[PDB]
């Protein structure tokens, strides 16, 4: 508790440095048709022509990702549940509160940009997406970080890397289908995530230095709970298994898979020097061995899962007018 | 300086005991997702054959709406877009904050559902303003990023008494504001924009009703605490949620936006007075007895304040000069009268 107050100066010098000043930040308008341009109408027209060459399954993944981004208020609330770092007034001048608010401000651009791209595309049912967003924010999320900044920051380090990987992959696909402007959208959001992930990972690195036992134990606890996706409760008013189905599509398309999850786990183990730690408590060594260790186990389970996998299985999605895509 | 957790921890029991009451009296003011309007209901339909035509028509109608009005509408939209700030406010509130992110308490259910409803407000206004071609979206986006980064300091001190009084007041304020902007939209010949504003206003009426009902109940079971909290918030003055607004050039941006909204008749100090007087009546403040010196001080203050403010503000129109014009980045540094 006092550790985070004692780390305030450190955070100003080591965490806040990863924020881009508002003056130097990209904005959604940089990547959208310019509504004051004499060419606005043509720019929208061109966006729509490019979108016609993008298949439905990519739009399912892109919409799921946009909906996740749009639930931002949920995520700021999560960070603000964490003892030691939470903003106690809404304007607290602590390094930690300044970070939460500025991170949230950067994140807000992601949902904005993807929303308007999707709106202009004409390839998706915006009303059904809007319904899904309302259900999602109403449902919240249950990632089990409790009131722990250890859990919160470990979870966020993991999940920002996951979204970085997802967006980079989505950019690659956008470029594949001939849509450079959508590739740039995904690339810009991905660059935010790389930076955010680096910042959160740095915080946990410092915590591991000051208290290796508490940190490794929290890492193991989070991994046992599993890194639950932020929009795990998504629902559109018709598909009670919407998240499972969206996730299946995202996997098949190569945007995000169980193997990426394993890669992130092993990345963080390395970055926090978890395998190389020594002089831990009995509980600490148990946690160390568990996380070390978990990666290869999940990778083998995934390999066996792929081995026994039967043929999917096409599914309607309200987001694309009940048109069907392969699971 | 900051003050946190001013509510005595004993009173946590009150809100716990009111969970059932809140399901039956507060949650009833939410509309189901299936019955909710959505932004798409009021925007050109991107799957329609006539999408391009519909966008052209929105833009043609927008041309007939003055810059002054757009300044106020943008200010309104920027305020709406800072929604993460407001959910965090509710989620730092003793006795009602969501303990897990999905807590099945009445209070957390309300916070999440209210936030979900609020999300549509910004979404709709954002896309309207984007399509209009009348405003600088990049500057608006910069303003929003500054605002979320700044947060707000409305001084409700983690208290549901202070917080719910504040939200009762402010939801009524935004209702009046949206009702007036809808009325102006129709006057400028833009029926769809009128509907946009009217739909957001209809949410605010329900939300204001719900928050007002909570404070009414608190006034019934805890009259002293509630009236003291009411006087406390009025003494500090009801701070606008976007009071820290900044666009990277105008350090007095909030004051200037407020002056414009006041001049064009969207929201003014007399509306503020009307809300105060309405809430004094609604919570039966004058009709209270059984207080209690500091509570009697509070009751006196709150009942006498409204008359004092409008003496007074009318006066100060009166001594008021002859307003200069100011550029606003939101409208490409074009100028409107303050
Ligand atoms: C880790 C969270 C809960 C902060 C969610 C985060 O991935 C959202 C985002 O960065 O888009
Ligand atoms: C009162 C607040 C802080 C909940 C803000 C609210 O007025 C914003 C809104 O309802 O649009
Ligand atoms: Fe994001
Ligand atoms: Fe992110
Ligand atoms: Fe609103
Ligand atoms: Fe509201
Ligand atoms: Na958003
Ligand atoms: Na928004």
């Amino acid at each position: 508790l006092e550790i985070f107050k004692s780390l305030d100066d450190w955070a100003r010098n080591n965490v806040l440095i990863h924020l881009k000043s508002v003056e130097k930040s990209w904005q959604p308008q940089d990547y959208l048709p310019d509504p004051v341009s004499d060419g606005f109408e043509e720019q929208v027209r061109e966006l729509r022509e490019r979108a016609k060459e993008i298949p439905d399954d990519y739009f399912v993944v892109l919409v799921g990702d946009m909906i996740t981004e749009e639930a931002l208020p949920t995520y700021m609330s999560m960070l603000n549940r964490c003892d030691g770092i939470k903003d106690e007034t809404g304007a607290e001048p602590s390094a930690w509160a300044m970070w939460t608010r500025a991170w949230t401000a950067e994140e807000n651009r992601h949902g904005d940009l993807l929303n308007k791209y999707l709106y202009l595309s004409g390839r998706v049912d915006m009303r059904k997406i809007e319904k899904t967003i309302q259900y999602l924010i109403g449902s919240g999320m249950d990632i089990k970080s409790e009131n722990s900044p250890y859990l919160g920051f470990i979870y966020t380090s993991f999940q920002e890397r996951a979204t970085f990987i997802s967006h980079a992959n989505t950019a690659k696909l956008a470029q594949h289908y001939g849509d450079k402007k959508l590739a740039h959208i995904c690339g810009s959001i991905a660059s935010d995530e790389k930076r955010h992930a680096t910042a959160y990972t740095k915080i946990v690195e410092k915590l591991a230095e000051i208290d290796p036992d508490t940190t490794v134990i929290a890492f193991a606890d989070m991994m046992r709970k599993k890194i639950t996706m932020p929009a795990h409760l998504m629902y559109d008013g018709s598909d009670e298994l919407l998240f499972k189905h969206f996730t299946a599509v995202a996997q098949r398309l190569g945007v995000y898979s169980a193997l990426d999850y394993c890669d992130i786990l092993e990345f963080l183990v390395d970055k926090w020097n978890v395998e190389r730690l020594t002089g831990l408590s009995d509980e600490g060594r148990k946690a160390q061995e568990y996380v070390c260790e978990l990666g290869p186990k999940i990778r083998r389970l995934e390999e066996r899962a792929q081995g026994r996998a039967k043929e999917a299985p096409t599914m309607p999605f309200s987001w694309i007018f009940d048109r069907q895509v392969k699971l």
